[PDB]
């Protein structure tokens, strides 16, 4: 067979996939991904069948209920969505090469006919508020709008919930936590915001950092509340003190938030749809939200009549091209993100009038994986690890901001360096494990093997470890200046991960007041318009601290819907 459909109907009726009449039941096929699980179990049930021994396309880190038709199509080929970050050696039936090429929101206007019928259509819904994207921003919108009275509907136009927020690792920054009390941590939200807007190169809209560091324990409070695990406190680049939340054992921050999230809004019966991309905001005469017209890949373009529109769209560190014009030393860098991230977000809040702001500041994230691509969490260093060059000596303090970090790694010989680290580390931070089991740890029971390995001078490596274990004693780093040095590198084997720097999140984007309000270039609110999140400009200013876009989706997501409930 050429497809699935074909292979199926071989044995099988329409029917079999299809509801009675035949017709699709919705952008998420929720119809007819339910009858591939009546026939073949559930998605856990499926990857007990096809386990390898470090990966399994049916048993993911991503979170929330995986739709089969996000990789199988029916009636035509079909891509494997692992294959946007990953090359593991899969074997999908009917599967073609992964090529990203969706159209922009510039492109969608050759569909005038088709926007125009269905504009002249009634709205297929008619809601309080629609939450445009499903990261950590929007499941928290959704949530607090509904929890303030709100019928909501969220959209998705990926075939996967949770955005970049699902891949989040170090952890949410927050001051002065009752997490932080139990760990003996003293920390306050003006140190929150001190070392945030000093982060920032003070480019940062201060009356958002302010809302970012007092809201903070709150939002912990309320992800907790909701059965969150933030229980452990790490370090990260650029803080004064341990800030960094995270689940017990130093796990990933990300896939748990938005997994609780999406259980919450399953909880309370959100409308949850994917597939469908947001296109246009609609205004009245007067200029309000009058609703959206949405785009699904399965039903076509309709409208939703509603009084407020959140847009929590992400950013666009995707999209390299976007990226390089607005900061070319960043021409031709990977990125940590997922494929969707290429800021068709931004272009419907600048069609809808909305302005943005602080566009030119593009972070790198100074550590990802030459190896394996991914992004190797700041809390390796934060934890203890050091970076070593291919001489195999320091050159960086390696929790200072991530500016200095990847330029540092950049001038280095190969423009990459090494993370090294023992078990001692490894043992700190659960999410260690996941990089040993991509493949990109390499491990020895000895420095001088380890070098040899890797291709670092294995002499010079021996006397880095030990003289920097060395200054962790005497707790006073005179080399690099250091000024958190939690673990000596002296137990079990050691580990090298080959890293450089790689496009990561967008500062900047649509200006917003601190009521989550879009505004034009006047500074004027565009009422019923809202922006939450890595779509929103001037929280971060020219560099962000790793643990505040956590930070800030979930206080921003979060007051959002609550604002545009009230408004509506
Ligand atoms: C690998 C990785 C690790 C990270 N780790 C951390 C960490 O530990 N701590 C931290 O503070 N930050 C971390 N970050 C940064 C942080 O996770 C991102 O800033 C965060 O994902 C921003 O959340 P968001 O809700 O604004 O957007 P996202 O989570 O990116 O979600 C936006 C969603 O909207 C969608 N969307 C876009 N346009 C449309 C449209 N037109 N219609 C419908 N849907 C649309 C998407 O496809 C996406 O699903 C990390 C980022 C990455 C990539
Ligand atoms: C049986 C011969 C059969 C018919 C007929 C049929 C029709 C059909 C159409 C016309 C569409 C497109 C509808 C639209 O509004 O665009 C469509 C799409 C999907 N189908 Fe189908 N289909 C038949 C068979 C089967 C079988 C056996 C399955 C399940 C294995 C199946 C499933 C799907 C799915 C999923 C879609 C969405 C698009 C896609 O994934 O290709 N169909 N079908
Ligand atoms: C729903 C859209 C759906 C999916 C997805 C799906 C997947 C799937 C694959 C990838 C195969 C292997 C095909 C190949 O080897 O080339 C496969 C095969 C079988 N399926 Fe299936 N399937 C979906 C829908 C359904 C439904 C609704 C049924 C039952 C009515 C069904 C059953 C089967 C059977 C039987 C096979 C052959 C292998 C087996 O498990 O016996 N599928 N399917
Ligand atoms: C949803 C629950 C779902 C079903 C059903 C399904 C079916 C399915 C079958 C039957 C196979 C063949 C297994 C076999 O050889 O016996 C198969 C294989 C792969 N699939 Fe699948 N699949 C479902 C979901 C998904 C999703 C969401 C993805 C992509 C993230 C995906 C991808 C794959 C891949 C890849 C394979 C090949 C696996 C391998 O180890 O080579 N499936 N699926
Ligand atoms: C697609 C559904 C998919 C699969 C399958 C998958 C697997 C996978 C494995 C096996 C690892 C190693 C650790 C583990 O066992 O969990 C791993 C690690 C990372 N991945 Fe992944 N991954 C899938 C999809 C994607 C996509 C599309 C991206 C990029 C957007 C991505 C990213 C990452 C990152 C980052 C890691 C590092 C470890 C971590 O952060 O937990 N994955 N993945
Ligand atoms: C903490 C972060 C990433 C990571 O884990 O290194 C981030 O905030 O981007
Ligand atoms: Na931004």
């Amino acid at each position: 067979a050429d497809n699935l459909a074909e292979f199926h109907v071989q044995n099988q009726e329409c029917d079999s996939c299809h509801t009675p009449d035949g017709e699709l039941s919705n952008d998420s096929l929720t119809y007819e991904n339910t009858q591939c699980v009546s026939c073949h179990g559930t998605l856990a049930e499926v990857a007990e069948t096809t386990k390898h021994e470090h990966y399994n396309a049916h048993a993911s880190h991503f979170p929330g209920e995986v739709a089969c038709t996000s990789c199988h199509s029916a009636h035509e080929k079909s891509m494997v969505y692992c294959d946007s970050c990953h090359s593991f050696d899969f074997n999908m039936p009917y599967a073609k090469k992964w090529l990203r090429d969706e159209p922009t929101i510039a492109e969608l206007a050759k569909d005038k006919s088709e926007r125009q019928a269905a504009l002249a259509s009634a709205p297929h819904d008619t809601v309080d508020v629609v939450v445009v994207g499903s990261g950590g921003a929007g499941f928290s919108a959704a949530i607090s709008a509904t929890d303030s009275g709100a019928k909501v509907i969220l959209i998705e136009k990926e075939p996967v919930i949770g955005g970049n927020a699902k891949l989040a690792a170090g952890g949410m920054n927050a001051a002065w936590t009752d997490q932080q009390k139990a760990k003996k941590i003293t920390d306050s939200p003006e140190l929150m915001f001190e070392d945030t807007m000093k982060g920032g190169q003070n480019i940062n809209d201060p009356a958002l950092v302010k809302v970012l560091s007092s809201h903070s324990k709150d939002s912990v409070d309320w992800m907790t509340a909701m059965g969150a695990d933030l229980t452990d406190v790490g370090m990260m680049g650029g803080a004064s003190v341990n800030r960094a939340h995270r689940p017990t054992g130093g796990a990933g921050v990300g896939a748990h938030v938005v997994q609780v999230l999406y259980d919450n809004a399953v909880k309370r019966n959100i409308d949850l749809r994917m597939n469908t991309r947001g296109i246009e905001v609609l205004k009245d005469d007067k200029g309000t939200v009058k609703g959206i017209l949405v785009k699904g890949m399965y039903k076509g373009y309709y409208w939703v009549k509603a009084d407020a529109v959140i847009l929590a769209t992400g950013g666009f560190a995707k999209n390299n091209e976007r990226v390089a014009k607005l900061d070319p030393s960043l021409k031709g860098f990977i990125s940590t993100n997922q494929p969707g991230a290429v800021g068709d977000g931004l272009d419907v809040a600048e069609n809808a009038g909305g302005a943005l702001k602080d566009m030119q500041y593009i972070q790198a994230h100074p550590t990802l994986s030459v190896k394996g691509g991914v992004m190797v969490t700041e809390a390796v260093r934060g934890n203890g690890a050091i970076l070593v060059n291919r001489e195999g000596k320091r050159f960086v303090n390696e929790i200072t901001t991530r500016d200095k970090a990847s330029a540092a790694i950049l001038a280095q010989t190969g423009k990459s360096a090494y993370l090294i680290f023992d078990d001692s580390v490894r043992k700190s931070l659960s999410k260690i494990d996941k990089y040993i089991g991509l493949g990109v740890a390499p491990t020895a029971d000895s420095l001088v093997k380890l070098g040899k390995m890797e291709g670092i001078d294995g002499k010079a490596l021996t006397e880095t470890v030990a003289r920097y274990n060395s200054l962790v004693s005497s707790g006073k780093d005179t080399d690099f200046e250091r000024p958190n040095l939690p673990r000596a590198l002296n137990e079990g084997n050691y580990y090298a991960i080959e890293v450089t720097p790689g496009v990561h999140h967008t500062m900047g984007g649509v200006m917003i007041d601190t009521k989550a309000e879009v505004m034009n270039a006047k500074k004027q609110v565009i009422p019923g318009l809202y922006g939450a999140g890595e779509v929103t400009g001037g929280v971060h200013g020219a560099n962000r601290l790793g643990g505040n876009a956590i930070s800030d989706i979930i206080t921003f997501g979060r007051l959002a819907g609550e604002e545009a409930a009230k408004y509506s």
